[PDB]
């Protein structure tokens, strides 16, 4: 019904977003922006690791979508360079699927922490994580921009994985007016 199937309607001059981490291996991570799925099963571009959607804040257009596997390969470096290359006045949306920490290295953690992440250095194996960043401007303090959920045997929604987490909000379009 509502933009990105939001619980409450967004205020007028705002960009709607909904970020969903993966829930175990069968429930996929999803990035929704302005009622359009940027990353997800639907668009066939979601995978294990850290999934990043980059949007031009000024035009509201998707500029890039890329995933980086943190269980295999050496994708931490290519992820840090992808994040660092992002142009100013960009929105960055980051979600975990399955695992985003095994091979997660310092350079990548520093590039994400530079964007305002308080949880990227607390990432544990299979912790579910969702994050909204702005490059070249500040997001309002009121919007939910980050969440982390660690694997815990008593709380785990799946055998071996924590429950998926979500953040939904409305970003005002005039932060650079």
């Amino acid at each position: 019904r509502q933009k990105c199937d939001h619980w409450s309607p967004c205020p007028p001059d705002t960009y709607a977003y909904r970020l969903l981490s993966g829930g175990g291996r069968d429930k996929y991570a999803k990035i929704c922006f302005e009622d359009e799925v940027l990353i997800g099963e639907k668009t066939g571009n979601v995978a294990r690791g850290i999934n990043i959607a980059v949007v031009n804040y000024e035009t509201g257009k998707v500029i890039a979508t890329k995933y980086f596997d943190m269980y295999e390969g050496d994708n931490s470096g290519p992820m840090a360079k992808f994040i660092q290359s992002t142009p100013s006045k960009s929105l960055l949306f980051m979600v975990t699927h399955d695992d985003g920490s095994s091979k997660l290295k310092a350079q990548a953690k520093d590039a994400i922490e530079a964007l305002g992440s308080k949880e990227i250095k607390n990432m544990k194996f299979r912790s579910s994580w969702v994050f909204v960043a702005a490059k070249g401007f500040e997001l309002p303090s009121e919007i939910e921009r980050e969440k982390i959920n660690h694997s815990d045997q008593s709380r785990n929604r799946y055998a071996g994985w924590p429950a998926e987490i979500q953040i939904e909000g409305c970003i005002p379009k005039g932060l650079r007016d």
